[PDB]
């Protein structure tokens, strides 16, 4: 496992943020994208935002983070871009609804949205279990996800890496909790239970925060809303980010073919053209009421819908040839 330098952490406690970002981060559609260097520094800065500078232990914070990021693989999507983009987008929907949630969730929320996609290969949980790798034997469900946690804590077991040790054995067993349910939802095959459910409770208006089941599942719907932020962009971000996810996908359907099986059309790269209506599709099964859900929820978050919305509009606007 990667550990930072003694050079690398010390330079991020130095790290200062300048003003008008500042003010930028605060939007749900902040593009981190431009601001590669600063990126370590951009969640130091959230973190001690959201929770406090008085929070964790600066030089354990920053070991940490540093570490992480050497954690994340050079894969065109699945990488340490995306981390921090997830981290942010949970940023901005923790600050529009901070006293909703407790120190200890908005710590956890905003530690497990960094560390969702820890030591990601490109490989879906679907080539994994249908192909094998050990990975699918150890965890036969949520799969990559329970690899991602597991990473996690090893981070956390480095030596002066635990940011969470300052707290009672009872806060740091249930943040680590916190952590390992917010990163499990992110796999996308719990997401549609969890938003009918949330659905089915919010139109009947069972709908509790102060029910702790119910409160798992709210969480779980900010992590897939965060993690799949970047249909919430401006357009060309947006544009730009799937041909990433794309790269991923195909990467993923020519080791497929290498072994001599038939890869779906999604990470088919001779299936190119069928990109704008997959989207339209991703779009409408799965984004829109993601987002929808999320407002109905949490009415702050609307400007995520919104951007959605307008993304949706510009994928339709592909397929008809504009
Ligand atoms: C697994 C990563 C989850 C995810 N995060 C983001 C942020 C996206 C975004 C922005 N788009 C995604 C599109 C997907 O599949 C759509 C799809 C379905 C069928 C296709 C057939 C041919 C070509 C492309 C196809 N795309 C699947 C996952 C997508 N996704
Ligand atoms: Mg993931
Ligand atoms: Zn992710």
């Amino acid at each position: 496992m990667s550990i930072c330098t003694s050079e690398e952490w010390q330079g991020l406690m130095q790290f200062t943020l300048p003003v008008r970002l500042c003010k930028e981060i605060e939007l749900f559609h902040f593009d981190i994208g431009p601001f590669e260097n600063m990126w370590p520094g951009i969640f130091v800065y959230m973190v001690h935002r959201s929770c406090g500078t008085s929070c964790f232990e600066l030089e354990k914070l920053c070991r940490f983070i540093m570490s992480v990021k050497k954690n994340y693989r050079r894969v065109p999507y699945h990488n340490w871009k995306h981390a921090v983009t997830v981290a942010h987008c949970m940023y901005a929907i923790l600050q529009n609804n901070h006293t909703l949630f407790t120190d200890l969730e908005r710590k956890g929320l905003l530690i497990a949205c960094l560390c969702h996609d820890l030591d990601h290969r490109g490989f879906s949980n679907s080539y994994l279990q249908k192909f094998d790798h050990p990975l699918a034997a150890l965890y036969s469900t949520s799969t990559m996800e329970q690899h991602h946690f597991s990473q996690t804590v090893s981070i956390l077991q480095l030596e002066g890496h635990n940011i969470f040790s300052t707290l009672s054995s009872s806060e740091y067993e249930q943040v680590l909790e916190i952590i390992r349910k917010a990163i499990i939802a992110t796999d996308l095959a719990l997401y549609f239970g969890n938003r009918k459910q949330l659905e089915e409770m919010y139109q009947t208006g069972s709908l509790n925060l102060n029910n702790q089941s119910h409160r798992d599942r709210v969480i779980g719907l900010m992590m897939t809303a965060c993690d799949l932020c970047s249909v919430t962009k401006l357009w060309p971000v947006t544009k730009l980010t799937a041909n990433d996810i794309y790269a991923e996908f195909w990467a993923e359907g020519d080791e497929m073919k290498k072994l001599g099986i038939q890869p779906i059309p999604m990470m088919d790269r001779d299936k190119k053209d069928e990109v704008p209506q997959g989207q339209l599709g991703f779009y409408n099964a799965v984004a829109i009421p993601c987002y929808t859900t999320l407002t109905q929820i949490l009415p702050p978050t609307e400007p995520l819908l919104k951007a959605c919305r307008d993304n949706l509009s510009q994928w339709e606007k592909v397929i008809r040839g504009e």
